[PDB]
């Protein structure tokens, strides 16, 4: 089961945030790519994640945001003033909100949703997350159905819906340079969310890129090297002190 990572190179640092029911391995290759370019990167994990799915149900999205803020403060503790935040799916929503609470050099959202519509796509996915996990646990097929009929996700998925709506009303306060990344054929979020973000931030420096062959977990799909390179292009265009 995955764990956070910290790759120390130069003085320019990137904070990487994963998605709902994801973990650090979703952003690890991107961490290795940035390291080879000389960027330091740090990837925390939210509470309940990289763990049995019941742990998520005992948690709250409002904890998960603090895990992101603690990520930023950790980088600063370790000696890094100048930090870009880059976030995947839900993590992309957190990156937007984090920029309103800490000094960042820039923002990168990757397939970040706009709107707390948790029905349909988000619902079945939490269910499948527990299916393949209860399978990973080595549970017979008769068992997997038993604790599944005892899985109540309505609580957790509803705090998630409020949290997202709050952040949607906040996009108009974002000011820092931004790169919006969105997969064209997304089955999980509404890909029009990327247009909502690009059009409504108050940034003076913004950019949107579309990928025509990837899925929602874009950092591990077939076009990922292209996505890494466009992120690098963005980072090099900011005003690092060094
Ligand atoms: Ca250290
Ligand atoms: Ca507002
Ligand atoms: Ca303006
Ligand atoms: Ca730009």
């Amino acid at each position: 089961l995955p764990k956070p990572f910290f790759f120390e190179e130069g003085k320019r640092a990137v904070l990487l945030l994963h998605g709902f029911t994801g973990n650090s391995s979703d952003v690890r290759q991107l961490g290795r790519f940035l390291q080879k370019k000389g960027y330091t990167s740090y990837a925390p994990q939210y509470e309940g994640h990289a763990a049995p799915p019941d742990e998520i149900l005992k948690s709250s999205p409002f904890v998960w945001f603090k895990d992101a803020l603690d990520g930023y403060d950790y980088l600063v503790e370790q000696g890094y003033d100048e930090i870009v935040v880059a976030g995947l799916s839900l993590g992309g929503d957190f990156a937007l909100k984090l920029s309103l609470n800490r000094d960042v050099k820039g923002i990168v959202t990757m397939c970040a949703p706009m709107g707390g519509k948790t029905e349909g796509a988000i619902y079945e996915g939490f269910l499948e997350y527990a299916r393949n996990f209860k399978k990973y646990e080595g549970k017979d097929q008769e068992t997997i159905d038993n604790e599944m009929d005892h899985f109540k996700p309505t609580e957790t998925l509803k705090e998630l819906s409020e949290a997202l709506d709050t952040i949607k009303e906040q996009v108009d306060e974002v000011l820092d340079p931004i790169l919006v990344i969105q997969a064209e054929n997304d089955n999980m979020i509404d890909p029009q969310s990327a247009n909502y973000i690009y059009d409504h931030v108050d940034s003076d420096d913004k950019n949107i890129k579309w990928y025509s062959e990837s899925g929602h977990v874009i950092t591990i799909d077939k076009e990922k090297e292209q996505v890494f390179e466009d992120i690098y292009q963005f980072l090099e265009s900011l005003d690092w002190s060094e």
